[PDB]
């Protein structure tokens, strides 16, 4: 097929500082920081992940910048560049609010129907985006959705393109057969994560029972703010057919009706006074956004 002209943005150590570790996890640890390009007057806020040598782990680290760089949309994380230092950094664009899982957890109190309706639009775009590209996620969920503004949702951790029994299709379960119509079923299972501001699927529940669960058919619950409506989607996502399951396309087309009218979908106790923070007397010298830096 088609040669991948992406090009891989080697970056110098000294064009960037690290200002704070925002999570040091069992794979590494990322930090808050910004990119000071050669003579460009601009400071990018970045996230910046680093890795001991193990020869095994640099190989999944340049593996995950490969699928990073190949990818340019609006609602997909993107990959700035890396630097080669004694252990391998990706250098990604900054998401100040972190995930949505964390998000939805933390904020529900003012998170409105409009916001929740506007994510699950956000989201298939950049999940038929992948789809366009040919690229399966294999891991979609609300902790891998990162957030830019509490307006603007990008999917990550797509370095799959260990397994989350309660996200997975009935096909990636039993024949490991993951296709975008099994990313539509993991889709399925993140529209319900928002829709309970942050529950945990299937709690309780082991991880074995779940195939089983699944071919009796049974299926998560309706959450208390979803009207009919906007479950018959979700229960559409979970169908034992694939073919039968919706397209990305059509997910955009659906959630995008209801986004017009969020109230006649999404029924929230309060929802009109709530609002989240947006560009109003802060939410933010020389600092451009990633979005805006091109060269």
């Amino acid at each position: 097929e088609a040669p991948n002209q992406a090009l891989l943005r080697i970056l110098k150590e000294t064009e960037f500082k690290k200002i704070k570790v925002l999570g040091s996890g069992a794979f590494g640890t990322v930090y808050k920081g910004l990119w000071i390009p050669e003579g460009e007057k601009v400071k990018i806020p970045v996230a910046i992940k680093e890795l001991a040598t193990s020869p095994k782990a640099n190989k999944e680290i340049l593996d995950e910048a490969y699928v990073m760089a190949s990818v340019d949309n609006p609602h997909v994380c993107r990959l700035l560049g890396i630097c080669l230092t004694s252990t391998v950094q990706l250098i990604m664009q900054l998401m100040p609010f972190g995930c949505l899982l964390d998000y939805v957890r933390e904020h529900k109190d003012n998170i409105g129907s409009q916001y929740l309706l506007n994510w699950c639009v956000q989201i298939a775009k950049g999940m038929n985006y992948l789809e366009d590209r040919r690229l399966v996620h294999r891991d979609l969920a609300a902790r891998n959705v990162l957030v830019k503004t509490p307006q603007h949702v990008k999917i990550t951790d797509f370095g799959r393109a260990k397994v989350p029994i309660k996200w997975m299709a009935l096909e990636s379960i039993l024949h490991r057969i993951y296709t975008h119509q099994s990313d539509v079923w993991s889709y399925g299972v993140t529209v319900w994560e928002l829709m309970t501001f942050g529950s945990k699927p299937y709690d309780g529940i082991p991880a074995s029972e779940i195939s089983s669960i699944l071919e009796k058919g049974e299926r998560l619950p309706q959450p208390p703010i979803c009207t009919i409506d906007v479950y018959m989607i979700m229960v559409k996502c979970w169908m034992i057919d694939a073919d039968s399951r919706p397209k990305f396309r059509e997910l955009i087309i659906e959630f995008s009706k209801m986004a017009r009218d969020p109230q006649r979908y999404l029924v929230i106790q309060g929802d009109e006074r709530m609002h989240l923070p947006s560009p109003t007397d802060s939410n933010f010298d020389d600092v451009v956004d990633a979005d805006e830096y091109l060269i």
